[PDB]
């Protein structure tokens, strides 16, 4: 899957639907995995550097591949 | 969803039926989505501020969007 | 529910049925909700002042709400 | 249960099964509750003085009493 | 099973199949595990050194087994 976006993670928000939002570089994107909550969430609070590898690559499209650096 | 509050998180409380509350701005707020819980109380112990998004906005009432900030 | 202790959390014990022991004031009580568990753990590590809130107030006795100020 | 050891947590490792084993004071353990290992992580991460307690008091033993201290 | 690498993890990456990869050493590695998901996690944002043990010591290759130093 090609890349979308890395950057530290600006903010994180949980929608309606139990799935995570989250925005990185210019682009605000969610996953449907619930897996990733505290995992984004942790990165989010420890300052840590993600990519975001997806082919949707627009804001409210979905990923599931996360890159923790 | 309309914005509800926003500020830290003041206290939360564990509720006997596996509920979740919250205390932010001047609202006492609850929701029954358990992956909140560790969310929120991680929020609360590192300071984040938070927004909560519900159209229940008085004490008591209920939510499932939040965004960390 | 009448609050039974306040106080930081002095020490917690995991039991072999799963359940899960806290000291908090002169009190020992435990909790069969898994979700506290990690909860009560954080507090303890982070020095939060919890209260418990519970009828059986006294050695042994079984809680399930918790405010983390 | 009688005490068995006490002291930090000198290593955890995952195992192929899914069990979790533990170094504490000079006894390598084991346990099959899935619940104490973020738990056990976490008390090696953050200096915990741990006690185990079991009747299977020997290298490769198995538990799941723990005390977090 | 034998040591394969050993080191800091320098990268974490939650694949599209809810599997886990992580970069130690000179080894690119995934674990099927769930549980070890924020295991590694942890101990990718602590700083603590791993082990991983597999018979399958290439990249790409999966492991289940991590000592945690
Ligand atoms: C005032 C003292 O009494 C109480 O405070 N009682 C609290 C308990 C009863 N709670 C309750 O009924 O919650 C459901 C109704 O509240 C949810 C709210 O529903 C809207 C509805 O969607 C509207 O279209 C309609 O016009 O009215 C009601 C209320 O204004 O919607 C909000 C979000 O917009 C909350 O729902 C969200 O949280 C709960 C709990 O977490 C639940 O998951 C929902 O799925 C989630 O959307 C209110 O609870
Ligand atoms: O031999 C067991 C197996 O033991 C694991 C152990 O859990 C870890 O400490 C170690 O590192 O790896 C060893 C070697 O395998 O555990 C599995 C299940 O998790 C099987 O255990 C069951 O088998 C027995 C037959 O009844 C007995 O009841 C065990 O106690 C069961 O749990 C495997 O046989
Ligand atoms: O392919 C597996 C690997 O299989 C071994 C098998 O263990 C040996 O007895 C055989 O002779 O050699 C094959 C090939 O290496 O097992 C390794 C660890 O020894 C890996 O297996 C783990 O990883 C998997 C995905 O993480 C899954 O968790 C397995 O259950 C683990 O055993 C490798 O993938
Ligand atoms: O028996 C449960 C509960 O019933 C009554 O309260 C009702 C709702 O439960 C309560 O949420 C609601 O609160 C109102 C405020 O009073 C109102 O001023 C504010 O604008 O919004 C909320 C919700 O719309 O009130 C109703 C009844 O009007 C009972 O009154 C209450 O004590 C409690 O027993
Ligand atoms: O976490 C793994 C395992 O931990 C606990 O069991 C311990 C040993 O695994 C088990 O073999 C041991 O059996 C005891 C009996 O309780 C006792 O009656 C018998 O006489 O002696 C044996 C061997 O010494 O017990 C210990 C701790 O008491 C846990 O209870 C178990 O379900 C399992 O999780
Ligand atoms: O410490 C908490 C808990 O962990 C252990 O059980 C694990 C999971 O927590 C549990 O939900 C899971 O149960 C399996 C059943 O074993 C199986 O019958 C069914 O088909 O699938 C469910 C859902 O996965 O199993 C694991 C362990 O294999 C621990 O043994 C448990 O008693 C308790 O302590
Ligand atoms: O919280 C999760 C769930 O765990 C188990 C307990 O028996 C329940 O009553 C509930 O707590």
């Amino acid at each position: 899957t090609p890349d979308c976006v890395t950057g530290k993670v600006e903010y994180t928000k949980y929608n309606d639907d139990d799935t995570f939002t989250v925005k990185v570089g210019d682009k605000e994107l969610f996953t449907n995995r619930w897996n990733l909550q505290s995992l984004l969430l942790s990165a989010q609070i420890t300052g840590m550097t993600v990519t975001i590898k997806t082919n949707a690559c627009h804001n409210g499209g979905g990923f599931s591949e996360v890159i923790f650096r």
